[PDB]
DNA sequence: ATCGGCTTCGCGCA
DNA sequence: TTGCGCGAAGCCGA
């Protein structure tokens, strides 16, 4: 009734006599959620309530108000949603290692379930959780169509090597979601959102005139809005996606990534609705490849390379190339603070940084250019990786995500890419030029949208 | 083996 | 712009 290959037993023990607890982390949604659909089932077999617990930890100080409101507002909407299904929602504030471990005792949980995320630190918590628990601990991949550990069992070198593996399992894992059965066995935020903002308030990004840089109206948060972005994409942009996706002057991207990041929407549902949309094959194929292949190879990459954010996980050829050019003369070198405020010589580069700063979502094509000029105008790879990680995670609404580390590592160190012509500083890593951007899209339109803002920020 | 074929490249040319 | 061929380049995998 649910494909069991979505579950990995983490810790074995005695199904306690009490409620099943869904430890919610990556997939912050109440529909299309295999981990909550499993949680409700084991609850159903033992006639207990299902509760959901969410742990709010101090990592919000590492990013900004922009991500932190996007999250807390969905969770306000989420809590309403679960409670309509008789599912209470418990919000802890502290480190998951002990908050989830005491909660399991304090509530005499019968069973623990969590969703899957490949990032280092969730495995730390999990492991510290396992150490302090006695009831069983289960994990469900509710983020990938094909559960990450089943799609491939090794780091995948390239997309064309992972693509055939994935598409063989798709007939079996691409399926419809059953209906979340509300509890029969019947079992603060705002204040938590207000406290945070004032912690984050002195670090807000401000214009010269004390005005917030960020514009909070390009992406409304929530399960319900995420579905309506998915609906406008299928209605208005799926047809043109294939052809206009690399023009940053036309808003022809799905715009779905901030929601997928927080798991405010299942990518499986998107694949589902896209698959049945009558539109252009070139568009549907190009898109399915982004949301299936490139999204899930970025989980693959984080999962099988624990150092997914360091120089050391680049390919051998890439490292040998970059190191041989460590001593080449850089034509410009900017500090972190200099990129951050768009104060380089390159008005195209400055514009994309203006787009990141003020919308929280930079155009996907521009993201390659942005990051490769970072490698070109910093004093070393390591610093370039540093600066590019720190700004992608400070300011992208979709930041702090495996897709992040795996695209940074594409751009700077050639992971899941190949070797190209050898040049100074950047070695054999793929090159992108301003003149290349010019023949592809009207760069002066892009730069005009944002050049107004540069001299306004401080 | 042993060879095509590789996300998102740049550029000259028509 | 717009599509095509050619380039330079390392490695997987049937
Ligand atoms: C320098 C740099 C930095 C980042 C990223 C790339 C690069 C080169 N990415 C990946 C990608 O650029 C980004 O997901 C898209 O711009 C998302 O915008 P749309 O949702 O509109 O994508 P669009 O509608 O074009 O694609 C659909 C979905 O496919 C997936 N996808 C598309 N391109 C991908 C890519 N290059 N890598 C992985 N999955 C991809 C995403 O889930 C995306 O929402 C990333 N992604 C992210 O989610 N968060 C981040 O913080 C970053 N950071």
């Amino acid at each position: 009734i649910m494909n069991p290959k979505r579950i990995r037993a983490l810790k074995s023990g005695k199904q306690g006599d009490g409620p099943v607890v869904y430890w919610m982390s990556r997939d912050q949604r109440a529909e299309d959620n295999w981990a909550l659909l499993f949680s409700r089932a084991i609850a159903k077999e033992a006639n207990v309530p299902v509760v959901v617990v969410f742990c709010l930890t101090d990592e919000f100080l590492e990013a900004g108000i922009r991500q932190y409101e996007f999250m807390l507002k969905g969770l306000q909407e989420l809590e309403v949603s679960l409670s309509r299904k008789k599912i209470p929602s418990f919000f802890l504030r502290g480190d998951p290692g002990e908050k989830i471990s005491r909660f399991v005792k304090d509530y005499n949980a019968g069973t623990l379930v969590t969703d899957f995320s490949p990032l280092r630190i969730k495995n730390q918590w999990i492991e510290k959780v396992i150490s302090g628990i006695s009831i069983p601990f289960f994990e469900v991949d509710a983020h990938n169509v094909v559960p990450c550990w089943e799609a491939s069992q090794k780091h995948e070198y390239a997309a064309h090597t992972f693509r055939p593996k994935l598409y063989a399992l798709l007939p079996e894992f691409l399926e419809e979601f059953p209906e979340l059965e509300p509890n029969s066995v019947t079992p603060t935020l705002s204040d938590v959102l207000e406290t945070g903002v004032k912690a984050l308030l002195p670090e807000r990004a401000l214009l010269k005139n004390k005005d917030p840089l960020f514009e909070p109206w390009h992406f409304e948060p929530g399960e319900k809005a995420a579905k309506k972005v998915m609906e406008s994409f299928i209605a208005d942009r799926l047809d043109s996606y294939g052809a206009l996706r690399n023009d940053p002057t036309k808003n022809m991207l799905s715009n779905l990534s901030p929601y997928l990041h927080f798991g405010q929407i299942s990518s499986q549902r998107v694949v589902l609705e896209v698959e049945k949309a009558e539109s252009n094959p070139g568009s549907k194929k190009a898109f399915l490849d982004e949301i299936l292949i490139w999204k899930e190879i970025s989980d693959n990459f984080c999962y099988y390379n624990p150092g997914y954010d360091g120089f050391e996980s680049f390919p051998s050829w890439a490292k040998e190339s970059l190191n041989a050019h460590r001593n080449d003369v850089r034509s410009h070198i900017y500090t972190l603070e200099e990129f951050e405020a768009g104060k380089t010589h390159d008005p195209l580069w400055n514009a994309s940084q203006m787009e990141l700063l003020s919308t929280g979502k930079m155009h996907g094509y521009m993201r390659m250019y942005w990051a490769k000029k970072i490698l070109e105008w910093s004093e070393s790879p390591e610093k370039a990786l540093e600066i590019a990680i720190c700004l992608n995670d400070r300011y992208e609404l979709d930041g702090r995500d495996p897709n992040g580390y795996a695209g940074i590592a594409w751009s700077i160190g050639g992971v899941h890419d190949r070797a190209w012509g050898e040049r100074e500083v950047t070695g054999k890593i793929r090159y992108m030029s301003y003149e290349g951007c010019k023949r592809k899209f009207d760069v002066k339109l892009y730069i005009e949208k944002y050049s107004a803002l540069d001299k306004l920020a401080a």
